[PDB]
C-alpha cells in the first residue's frame, strides 16, 4: 500500500487526475484516507452535500473539502469557474463505500430533483 502523498502526488500530476485516482482504484489501490470525518445523529435529511452534517441511518457524513480529489491534490477544480462544490460543506457517504470517500464523490453525482446521491440514496 503506497501511502496517501504518493497516491495525490501521482494524481495532481496527470494530465488528467480523476481518471489516475480511478483507474488505480481499479487496479486494487488502497484509496487514499484520512478524510475528516465527522460526529453526528445519523437522523438528517440524507442528502448529499449539505451546510451541515446530515447523514441519515445508511450514511456517514465527511468535511468536504477533505474528500475532494482536486482539494486533496491541490489542483484547481475542473470547471470554468474553479468553484468546488464539496470545500466548506459536508457529504453524506453510504457507509457500504465509506471506505472511499475521495473516489466516491469522484464517481457520483447528486441527483438534482431529491439532492440525494444517484444510484444510492436517490429514490426517483
Ligand atoms: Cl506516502
Ligand atoms: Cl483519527
Ligand atoms: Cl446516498
Ligand atoms: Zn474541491
Ligand atoms: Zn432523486
Amino acid at each position: 500500500t503506497m501511502g496517501n502523498s504518493t497516491v495525490l502526488s501521482f494524481c495532481a500530476f496527470a494530465v488528467d487526475a480523476a481518471k489516475a485516482y480511478k483507474d488505480y482504484l481499479a487496479s486494487g489501490g488502497q484509496p487514499i484516507t484520512n478524510c475528516v470525518k465527522m460526529l453526528c445523529t445519523h437522523t438528517g435529511t440524507g442528502q448529499a452535500i449539505t451546510v451541515t452534517p446530515e447523514a441519515n441511518m445508511d450514511q456517514e457524513s465527511f468535511g468536504g473539502a477533505s474528500c475532494c480529489l482536486y482539494c486533496r491534490c491541490h489542483i484547481d477544480h475542473p470547471n470554468p469557474k474553479g468553484f468546488c462544490d464539496l470545500k466548506g460543506k459536508y457529504v453524506q457517504i453510504p457507509t457500504i463505500c465509506a471506505n472511499d470517500p475521495v473516489g466516491f464523490t469522484l464517481k457520483n453525482t447528486v441527483c438534482t430533483v431529491c439532492g440525494m446521491w444517484k444510484g444510492y440514496g436517490c429514490s426517483c
